[PDB]
């Protein structure tokens, strides 16, 4: 998660976010983008000085194409959300595995009817829930006090506003805290930015079928990595060897959902799915005049090199009802 928040910080501190026309971000809500994100690092220190340390350098480390992997991977996601927000007013999110993720902050405000429900492991909500209580700007942007009020699984409970503890793999779990927080009639919006592609096949497969099941009309916005399906493509090969070198982490289901057909083909059970990579998003979706905006930041020398590695990202749109 402490990648996450590297990534989404060094993007924000160059200029490529926050995008305010694809974000559909106003003036205020630009600048408090920018003030939220910037208040939580700081905050951060507070909280951790090993934590601040790994964020500080990453952040300083960061190179010209990792900072475009990191707009394609807000912008993407953020470009779905508020398509179906927009023809839906009364929505309910849930964003499993949200890590660090403050895009509940301009959203609450920009829809009055909507309401949000962060869901990650009992570290990572315990982390988040004393950065949002401590900081004053965070405070002030859900209402929150300082002190913890909230009762029982809820370390957040203010408004249309839910941080819960949860276990993701233990699906006995996942649907009773989704029984007290969500309702089966009211549209849905499930985000997995980051969190499938660390489980195991079995874990993943029964979060979606049960998740999709649960509700009657709603919309899951995926965003993972994927091995590659080409002969000699060895970029799923060197990342889970990268990772258990690093910190003892796994990527169980890299290989076998290797290309954007075969991620795509979890959500057959839903009707209307679409899958596009990364490098396509930024050859269709996004406009001439921000891509113009990009360059003029940092140079993009190796274009071919970002190619590599956004063609091995994808972001999946599954709908239902």
């Amino acid at each position: 998660d402490y990648d996450a928040l590297s990534c989404k910080l060094a993007a924000i501190s160059v200029g490529y976010l926050p995008s305010s026309g694809l974000q559909r971000l106003s003036v205020d809500l630009s600048k408090k983008y920018t003030e939220w994100h910037r208040s939580y690092l700081i905050t951060l220190k507070k909280f951790s000085r090993r934590a601040f340390g790994k964020v500080d350098k990453a952040m300083r480390s960061s190179f010209p194409v990792m900072n475009y992997g990191t707009y394609l991977r807000t912008v993407g996601i953020d470009a779905a959300i508020l398509e179906f927000l927009v023809a839906n007013e009364k929505v309910q999110v849930v964003n499993l595995g949200c890590g660090s993720d403050l895009r509940m902050l301009p959203l609450l405000q920009m829809f009055p009817h909507l309401a949000y429900v962060d869901i990650d492991y009992n570290e990572s909500v315990e982390l988040k829930n004393s950065i949002l209580r401590e900081s004053e700007i965070l405070r002030i942007s859900l209402g929150l006090s300082k002190e913890d009020t909230a009762k029982s699984p809820f370390l957040i409970d203010q408004g249309r506003y839910k941080l819960a503890a949860c276990d993701l793999n233990d699906i006995t779990e996942t649907t009773r805290l989704l029984d007290v927080c969500t309702k089966r009639e009211i549209p849905t919006i499930v985000i997995s930015e980051c969190l499938l592609c660390y489980m195991h096949n079995n874990e993943s497969q029964l979060l979606i079928n049960t998740i999709m099941s649960k509700f009657s009309h709603g919309l899951w916005i995926s965003y993972d990595p994927i091995g590659g399906s080409q002969p000699n493509d060895r970029f799923g090969a060197i990342m889970q060897s990268n990772l258990k070198e690093s910190r003892n982490l796994e990527m169980p289901t890299l290989m076998t959902y290797n290309s954007k057909e075969k991620y795509a083909s979890r959500w057959s059970a839903a009707p209307n799915v679409i899958v596009n990579d990364m490098w396509e998003i930024f050859n269709a979706q996004i406009p001439e005049s921000e891509r113009k905006r990009l360059r003029s930041l940092q140079f993009l020398d190796e274009l071919e090199e970002l190619k590599v590695m956004q063609t091995h990202y994808i972001l999946m749109k599954a709908q239902w009802h």
